[PDB]
């Protein structure tokens, strides 16, 4: 009791002693002196590991290269501009353009407005719930925010389909400063959130009264929603003609529908993209879904493939050397540096003041340590000639064109096993044994609750 | 109170790891401790746990020097990661044994000499213990230079003019009854410190607390949700 | 013969061996990362020694303050500024201003005009020597450099007088930026040294065709003068009329000369100061005179009387209690922070990387290491009360009021001690044993050569 306590304290005499302990160590006494003066990372960035780390050589490339870099700026929007950066290479690549961009504001609008009617949905089938419990505290955390991952992605390409960026860009404020648009719309979400809940104590969910009240609050939303950002010009099956020039300063125009572009242009099946995390608190080879997870009402639910880093690892060489670039999640900015646009776990020397990580990956994600918080775009790697084993990765980031090296970052293979925790890829580049877990008597997913790390959202 | 805040804090934290690890890692209690455990921010009684153990000095003693004192995130980071490698090995352990056991008792404190030494590295403990003297020069508006010998216990109460015993916090929450004590279960700083309390009153009676303090001389502290319809370029 | 050689060579085997000894100590592997990032003194700034350093409470100070502080931009001035800096307190005292300044930029443009004239004088009295002696490309290497010393100080003031910079000040784009005037004028000069040399192999230094080649030279370097900077608008005995206002918003008008202002109204009898010096290499109680040194062709010679510290620092607080601030002289920028203002030998933290320094003063000076290079004011110190000696000095610096503590500096006992040179007092305030070495016979001063570091000039 007493004893435990007072044991348990931090004693003065105590932290004293060690004090004079630890100021009698060279080290210690060099270590102080500098962490006092500037960041740890400043301090301790090692130029001899960067001087081999830095290296901008990779064997196995994609053929086309990603013109413009983009640039999300201050939005969580890096899902929509990894996995855009990926298809875009089949037009560039096909149209023969200079530069090229399929608009990232186009899905963002619909994601947003999908996003805050799933809310009211997912609000309306929680109602039973207490208003303080974890889901219904979850709901009404971030209703609209930007985040995302490959599924909420493909929910909405199905719907909306994919139009050039030329036709609908960045040009509003809202699409490089998302925060006050969100903060708006949400204070808005959180009075209809019980509103709702009110109306719901006394009815059922369908009783004139709600569904003219929910519709009404989507009404209300889209209008919020207009006065920020533009709907799209053209419609999912309506045509639109987009005028550009090739490289050889051709003029050509294309009439199409954003659904038939989609696919037609951009090359997108929505139908072969599966998402393989590494999650080592599960078994591999299991399916995991993530409970109430989504953007659009109904649509594809939140599924993926847990597999093991050398599987991972061969489909993505697998994928460059068919020409593919890689859609992947990791844990921004954990051992980034983005001035040299370098990702390694043992650039900074952390060892040198005494500070090591033990803590292994299965465990760190349960320790609320790590989780996925970005998406980012593989368009290379290099294979060592003699392990015949990839040992960095090229990846292309959406933060402008200043960010690490043009736009461009290098990412260790073991930063890729540590700090990454999912792929995309097809259907059919997964071996026989994973692509059945898709395709068979579905298998059974691990169902995890949406406040599960493996739930976060790529921004 | 900083530097003695986080220690206090990364301590604390390690305590309620034990005082919990009978329950679930993704419980909804296990997963709040390890979110934020040496977060910064903090309240009035955390604020009185800490002057009274430790006193208060004059800044030109101990300033804000130090880098992370003013740009506090990185070391943050640092130390809980730390703590999360921590909690699951006291977790580990605590399903082989109980609370008190030798193993037990000596790993924590283990894990106390470990996060004070990467807080030492940061920020320096104070030059002096909360009964220790200092001597503090100093010169007032007539430019006469003066010395104060004092205790940084002594010093809180003496030219500070704190006395622990009389400030309680009132907070304005109609989701609850006025005239009610409101307690914030396990929230704290310094191990076994006073416990989060505050009395649930009105604004009609909050501000003329206000008004009442103010005509007395005293400033009055408050907390609010900034930065909600506040125009910081005007100050509005 | 070889052996030795080899064995003083730098051994590659040797130099990798003593690598792998240094990189398994973990102090070393810290050092190296850090010290390959930051500058040494950025990163070994020693935070906990500068919260106790930094500490602006003096129990002894002059009474007037410094107002405002000055600003000798890109100019070697110091000796000028502290000088006059000294002085204008009498002035900003006994007038009550607000804000005062004795001309810098007058006793400027004479301090260049006689160093130019002083140098063709040494050059036709070392005509007799090679090109390429010691001394004659000594006088070659920078005859119109800004700084100097107090006896040039006098010598001008003797001869010229003061006056108050609201009559004459910095203005002139060559007053704050001297490089470019200096270059132009000391090319001149270098032509002018060859001309007279040759000259002087035929002739003899009294010929009448000497005499009129340096008075043209002379009228020459008047000319390539008056371009860069006016003659000031005064003659040292022609009246000037001075309005102002005093601190109560009266105005008053001064009508004086240059020469009676220096007396009258900033307090100077160039009769009373000596230069004291603390040169370790010479024994203490003896006259030093620097060989040739000087700017007023003959004017008075740069004497110092060699002095232990002990004595100097008795004679700083002595004056300080006086109310008279104290002109020194130091080896800037040696152990000075000037972000923070602090003069302080161990403020950084160079023994945790195993840097020690245990060559001593004397040595230092004789070995290249150590000289004073500029000139500023003590204003003030802290007496302890307990031991009743100085701890710490308050220093008056000319670099604008944004450097150190609004312009003003602290220097620990330690520092004066021994990275400070000289100190000027007053014949009268010197024990009366070290007064009868300047008034009795002489005494027979210790003369050292133009390029000894005790005959360097404070910039």
């Amino acid at each position: 009791a007493f004893q435990g306590a007072m044991a348990s304290s931090i004693d003065i005499s105590k932290i004293n002693s060690w004090n004079k302990e630890f100021q009698s160590d060279l080290t210690h006494q060099l270590a102080t002196t500098v962490l006092k003066n500037y960041n740890a990372d400043d301090a301790l960035l090692n130029k001899t590991r960067l001087q081999k780390q830095d290296n901008r050589v990779f064997n196995t490339v994609v053929s086309t290269d990603s013109t413009p870099v983009t640039n999300q700026k201050s939005s969580g929007r890096a899902w929509l501009f990894a996995a855009t950066n990926q298809l875009r290479l089949n037009v560039l690549s096909e149209l023969n353009l200079k530069e090229f961009e399929l608009s990232q504001a186009y899905l963002f609008f619909y994601d947003k407005l999908e996003k805050a009617n799933y809310f009211l949905d997912q609000i309306v089938s929680s109602a039973d719930q207490d208003i303080d419990s974890r889901l219904v505290q979850y709901l009404l955390a971030a209703p609209t925010e930007d985040g995302g991952q490959y599924s909420m992605f493909l929910n909405l390409v199905k719907k909306y389909g994919l139009i050039p960026k030329d036709l609908y860009g960045d040009l509003p404020y809202s699409t490089t400063a998302s925060r006050k648009w969100n903060s708006l719309l949400t204070t808005k979400l959180r009075e209809f959130a019980e509103t709702l809940r009110t109306a719901l104590k006394e009815r059922s969910a369908d009783d004139s009264i709600i569904v003219t009240l929910r519709e009404q609050m989507q009404r209300e939303i889209f209008r919020l929603m207009s006065l920020f950002m533009d709907i799209p010009p053209v419609q999912p099956n309506e045509q639109f003609t987009w005028e550009y020039v090739d490289k050889d300063k051709k003029i050509h125009t294309i009439k199409s529908t954003p659904l038939e572009f989609a696919s037609k242009y951009a090359k997108l099946d929505p139908s072969t993209p599966v998402s393989l995390i590494n999650d080592p608190r599960h078994p591999y080879g299991k399916l995991i879904k993530i409970d109430r997870l989504g953007n659009v009402l109904g649509g594809d639910a939140v599924i993926y493939l847990n597999v093991d880093n050398e599987t991972l690892s061969k489909l993505v060489v697998k994928r460059l050397q068919n020409n593919k670039a890689v859609f992947f999640g990791s844990h921004t900015p954990k051992f980034m540096d983005k001035k040299t646009g370098v990702m390694d776990i043992e650039l900074w020397n952390y060892p040198a003041i005494g500070y090591n990580l033990p803590q292994q990956k299965a465990s760190r994600i349960r320790y609320h340590e790590s989780l996925m918080t970005h998406a980012m775009l593989i368009t290379g790697c290099h294979v060592d000639e003699t392990s015949k084993l990839p040992l960095r990765y090229r990846v292309e980031n959406s933060w402008g064109k200043d960010s690490g090296k043009d736009g461009l970052y290098v990412m260790t293979q073991k930063y890729f096993e540590e700090y990454c925790f999912q792929i995309v890829v097809d259907i059919n580049e997964l071996p026989k044994e994973l692509a059945s877990k898709f395709t068979s008597g579905k298998e059974e997913p691990i169902v995890l609750p949406i406040w599960d790390p493996m739930g976060a959202l790529a921004k």
